[PDB]
């Protein structure tokens, strides 16, 4: 079974103007501080990976990119990874899980895409999507903080979510537990991009919402999506209390 899963940020070219997600690559290395890739970082100007949250015990998600890119440079990598699937699962426990989420979006250079090119109050990075990806790591924490809330009842074998940035509700999930394991959808709380500045790179929806319940007990969860248009792909893990 795999212990995780990693991402390449797309990176988009002239007549390539359109790079969607691509090759998500299984993690055979369950250790917690082998960050996917970091061994490559050093070429980055800005070698930028998430801090691990040591609250944290059994899974973790975040990314691996350059924090200052340049050009048409590799990016980096978004991942989430677990370790020890959970064997005993606390039922009729209604369970909160709390943590956080990130993303990588697709490239898109195509002009009528109408993705911006300044957006220095939000994100450290220009000309946002267009060559290369956006990736949450991007943000500006003033602006942006992407919280996940999860809310699984193991009775009804039922978890639904919520995926936000900082207030805001990016997409709601929902998802069957089977065992150690859960499977659903995540859904787009706004389904138009926009134009402009105001370009909505959430726009679409996911059937392949999926990840775990780590820790002996269930401690802890992890997972990702993909959009059905390959326009985004998703990480996250949560802790419950």
């Amino acid at each position: 079974p795999a212990l995780g899963y990693v991402v390449k940020v797309p990176v988009s070219s002239f007549e390539n103007k359109k790079v969607d997600i691509s090759d998500i690559e299984v993690i055979t290395n369950g250790n917690l501080d082998d960050v996917p890739y970091k061994a490559n970082s050093s070429k980055y100007n800005y070698p930028d990976i998430k801090t691990k949250d040591s609250s944290l015990q059994y899974v973790r998600s975040g990314y691996v990119i350059d924090g200052e890119h340049s050009g048409s440079n590799e990016k980096g990598y978004v991942y989430y990874k677990g370790n020890s699937p959970a064997k005993e699962l606390p039922v009729n426990q209604l369970l909160t899980y709390t943590g956080s989420w990130d993303f990588t979006s697709n490239a898109n250079l195509n002009n009528e895409e109408g993705r911006p090119n300044y957006l220095n109050d939000d994100y450290y990075t220009k000309a946002i999507g267009k060559r290369v990806g956006l990736v949450s790591g991007d943000a500006k924490p003033a602006k942006h903080k992407y919280t996940s809330q999860f809310e699984v009842d193991f009775a009804t074998k039922k978890m639904t979510g919520k995926l936000s940035d900082k207030e805001k509700t990016i997409y709601t999930v929902n998802a069957d537990i089977r065992g150690n394991r859960f499977t659903g959808a995540a859904t787009a709380s706004d389904k138009n991009k926009g134009k402009g500045e105001s370009y909505n790179f959430f726009s679409a929806d996911s059937q392949s919402l999926e990840g775990g319940f780590y820790g002996p007990k269930a401690e802890e969860m992890a997972g990702k999506f993909v959009a059905n248009d390959k326009s985004l792909f998703a990480v996250f893990s949560a802790k419950h209390n």
